[PDB]
């Protein structure tokens, strides 16, 4: 399998009509289909398991994983910009004076209808894990908008999907700054070597530190002047490193060799059982990180 | 028009063609576009654009030339998928057979199929030759790209023997000193941006922005043994830029005064604003370059 690289977490508002044999059925109708030559972008469900399965969901232990594929046309803004000018300059190559607003909404779409068919595609695929035990959904993506596009896709397949982001009692920057300031992260977590420190004032001073000793007074000074820690590298139990972000997100997930290789003795042949072992392993482990991290950051606002 | 970055290079010998002879050797290597099947194409274009059909503009021993590059927007995955898809059709009846010269003559057909569909990416690169000082300045942020444009000119001219400025003293150490001492060399004043790197292979990088660099938080990094490998500077309240320890100047901001000092009774006529703005920019950045070899120690061996 492919492990999460990044994480946006959501609380699902106290259950879904999740009958997984009708879940599969609802996702089936939004399975992925490729773009027609006038489509910009399509999106839809694919097998979390690959060519190796036809199933749109995988379930193991009240954990569901689902996969969203996106196809986007490679049509750069400078390419369209020139096509248009070339033709807007060609009227005028026989009597100048251009004009005007809803004129080159018609001209602009000739170029789009014209260029669109030849445009190549770019592919993206986002995995999404739903923990029915914790009532939480984890999206393997680096941006809020990408996680919101998959959630909307999901909520369209299923009708309603009331999620919110996790919101903490204490602000994150302020819990992060005190871990650095006191020289120790909350129980479970340890401080690595990478941080972002911002002044409280737009325009007052941003410090990005890498491969640096954080509990050192070089860093201390920054906090002591008014800066707050807005991104902190963390290691949980010798087993999972990540950047904690002040917006509640986890960037650049790294799983230790020992979890990655844990199931090395599975034939290298049955992909369905390798995915099965790896999935139960990843989700129990991220689940237990999340529970501990909520608590290290001082608890959810209730 | 105005440079955004700057790489500097000493021209080891006198040029000693003549600019109507240069003009003519650059006419021969003039840009023409990509054919449906070409992939990429590079050559020289009027630095002045539409307003002139000449490939060189000259003023006061200051020549400027301009390279244009075009490359097909054709990703290696799109290639890959179209090839693999096609092999996965000669899986009708097997004979895996010549995945050496059948898959081989296959790429050519994918390429030939896809190249005409592919859209184009364009870049231009201004190149300014200071015959007086024997320097060449390329408006580019990467050394790859400056070496591409010199290559073009060394093909157009036969020979271009060039070297990057080499400082007697490493630039980091001078940068560091100015941040330790609280002050840049005369003509320059420290701005609010710096990268600080430790000497050990394994040590921190500090990137600061919108930061006051004459303060304990910065200089403590220096006491801790970090060197300033990039420092933001203002030359004479006219030009801001970032000095790098590889020797290059990034993110040139010319003060409004200069941008506007030819604003007045120049209207429709582009050709005059160009010469005027060009004379002005060259002579101004010629000063900075001189004032900054001095500021920085000096050159050479
Ligand atoms: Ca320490
Ligand atoms: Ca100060």
């Amino acid at each position: 399998m492919l492990w999460f690289k990044n994480l946006m977490v959501y609380r699902l508002s106290r259950e879904i009509s999740l009958r997984a044999e009708e879940m599969e059925k609802q996702l089936a109708s939004m399975a992925f289909t490729p773009c027609g030559s006038q489509d910009m972008a399509k999106m839809g469900w694919v097998p979390p398991m690959g060519s190796h399965s036809d199933a749109l969901t995988h379930v193991a232990n009240g954990q569901i994983v689902i996969c969203a594929r996106k196809e986007e046309k490679i049509l750069p803004s400078p390419v369209i910009k020139q096509a248009l000018e070339a033709k807007i300059a060609k009227l005028e190559a026989e009597q100048a004076r251009k004009l005007k607003k809803t004129e080159k909404d018609s001209l602009k779409d000739e170029v789009l209808h014209s260029l669109l068919p030849r445009a190549f595609s770019r592919f993206s695929q986002t995995m999404m894990w739903i923990d029915t035990v914790n009532g939480l959904i984890m999206v393997d993506c680096a941006s809020a908008k990408k996680a919101e596009d998959t959630l909307a896709l999901l909520r369209k397949s299923l009708g309603s999907l009331p999620v919110v982001p996790l919101s903490m009692e204490n602000p994150i920057e302020l819990t992060l700054t005190e871990w650095v300031r006191s020289g120790s992260a909350a129980q479970g977590f340890q401080l690595l070597d990478e941080a972002e420190l911002k002044s409280l004032l737009e325009d007052g001073g941003v410090i990005r530190a890498k491969k640096q000793d954080l509990t050192s007074e070089e860093i201390t000074n920054h906090i002591e002047a008014g800066k707050v820690v807005t991104k902190l590298a963390l290691d949980w139990q010798q087993r999972i490193q990540f950047v904690m972000c002040d917006d509640g997100s986890l960037k650049r997930l790294k799983f230790c060799d020992e979890l990655r290789d844990q199931n090395e003795d599975i034939d290298r042949e049955d992909f369905a059982q390798r995915f099965d072992a790896d999935f139960i392993l990843m989700t129990g482990e991220l689940a237990a990180l999340i529970q501990n991290l909520i608590e290290g950051l001082g608890g959810e606002a209730q």
